């Protein structure tokens, strides 16, 4: 039942589940005055040579490209974390116009879209178990703007007719999610939760400086997308962002000046 809309949206999410009003909720909006430098944070390290996409999901909520996470094939590490962590999903948020969409804000800035590369901590042996745990996660943040379109994103814009309502999936094999990156991989990071429900406490948040480029044509197409099954009157998948939350305690490091 929880969703994006009027009646079942982020603000009535913490009926079924009360940890949306607890001490480390994302997503949080980045004060980029207030973040700590820390020059004992390493530089992210990004191995996904050999990543093995699966298959890519309309959920109902957004969708999701899958990835094969039985073997140490795509992983996260060195940043702030202190494992390895398997890439097992990328999805998106974005908005009905290109003035919002992101999740995590930059001074308050919403930028058209946010990537969520999502790792869970090899340690924990699967993701069921990983989101059980305050470090079992590690999500890659990274915003999208409107302007130049971006190549490595095309094959994923291009398949998406084929999952246009809740519960498709098409095979989707052979995307190289590198195309996904940026140039810099300097980042802020802190500890915080997954952004949809169940909400758990189970992530490090680690969000890009640099945003990617892509074209108005390309975020249209995400547009596209529906909520709605496909027995069902449409309702436009947009706006599938949670807007930010209290930050509490919480330091944002910074891995740049
Ligand atoms: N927006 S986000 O924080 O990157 C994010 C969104 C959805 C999910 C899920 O896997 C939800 S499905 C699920 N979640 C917990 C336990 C069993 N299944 C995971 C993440 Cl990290
Ligand atoms: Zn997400």
């Amino acid at each position: 039942h929880w969703g994006y809309g009027k009646h079942n949206g982020p603000e009535h999410w913490h009926k079924d589940f009360p940890i949306a009003k607890g001490e480390r909720q994302s997503p949080v909006d980045i004060d980029t005055h207030t973040a700590k430098y820390d020059p004992s944070l390493k530089p992210l390290s990004v191995s996904y040579d050999q990543a093995t996409s699966l298959r890519i999901l309309n959920n109902g909520h957004a969708f999701n490209v899958e990835f094969d996470d039985s073997q140490d094939k795509a992983v996260l590490k060195g940043g702030p974390l202190d494992g390895t962590y398997r890439l097992i999903q990328f999805h998106f948020h974005w908005g009905s116009l290109d003035g919002q969409g992101s999740e995590h804000t930059v001074d308050k800035k919403k930028y058209a879209a946010e990537l969520h590369l999502v790792h869970w901590n090899t340690k924990y042996g699967d993701f069921g178990k990983a989101v059980q745990q305050p470090d079992g996660l590690a999500v890659l943040g990274i915003f999208l703007k409107v302007g130049s379109a971006k190549p490595g994103l095309q094959k994923v814009v291009d398949v998406l007719d084929s999952i246009k309502t809740k519960g498709k999936s098409a095979d989707f094999t052979n995307f190289d999610p590198r195309g996904l990156l940026p140039e810099s991989l300097d980042y802020w990071t802190y500890p915080g939760s997954l952004t949809t429900p169940p909400l758990l406490e189970c992530v490090t948040w680690i969000v890009l400086k640099e945003p990617i480029s892509v074209s108005s044509e390309q975020v249209l197409k995400f547009r596209k997308l529906n909520f709605n099954g496909e027995g069902e009157p449409e309702e436009l998948m947009v706006d599938n962002w949670r807007p930010a939350q209290p930050l509490k305690n919480r330091q944002i490091k910074a891995s740049f000046k």
